[PDB]
């Protein structure tokens, strides 16, 4: 069946908890088997010891850049880029895990949690899956964003891997 990955993640060095996620491999198995790779570093890179970026309250954390830590950066297990595998899952709410990118085409490793429905989104970003348990989890990482996106703490993923 799909895959269950997790996030556990740190703020400030104390821990906030585990994120665990369903990824939709069923309908988008290209993007699904990237994002899970990078959580069991399998490949030899992932989202180990990278940061939470770019947190901005009542719309998303966003993730991911594993090379350069401010959202330039990441990359996928393919290449550095891979396309838009289809626009299937919608943007339906609070716990959709969403691919950020560039503009069309330009999926690396860098994605997001929405904390609301970001509709707007639609055919925009790739969705592949959502969260299972850990929005409590979720909504600590929310309240230390701001507007701009900077966060008042460093929010670490101290650690990620596959569960089943």
């Amino acid at each position: 069946g799909n895959p269950l990955v997790y996030l556990d993640v740190d703020a400030n060095g104390k821990p906030l908890g585990r994120v665990v996620l369903e990824l939709k491999a069923d309908v988008v198995p290209k993007t699904a088997e990237n994002f899970r790779a990078l959580c069991t570093g399998e490949k030899g890179f992932g989202y180990k010891g990278s940061t939470f970026h770019r947190v901005i309250p009542s719309f998303m954390c966003q993730a991911g850049d594993f090379t350069n830590h401010n959202g330039t950066g990441g990359k996928s297990i393919y290449g550095s880029r891979f396309p838009d595998e289809n626009f299937t899952l919608k943007h339906v709410g609070p716990g959709v895990l969403s691919m950020a990118n560039a503009g069309p085409n330009t999926n690396g490793s860098q994605f997001f949690i929405c904390t609301i429905k970001t509709d707007w989104l639609d055919g925009k970003h790739v969705v592949f899956g959502h969260v299972i348990e850990g929005m409590d989890v979720v909504k600590k990482i929310e309240s230390f964003g701001s507007k701009s996106g900077r966060t008042s703490k460093k929010i670490v993923i101290t650690d990620c891997g596959q569960l089943s």
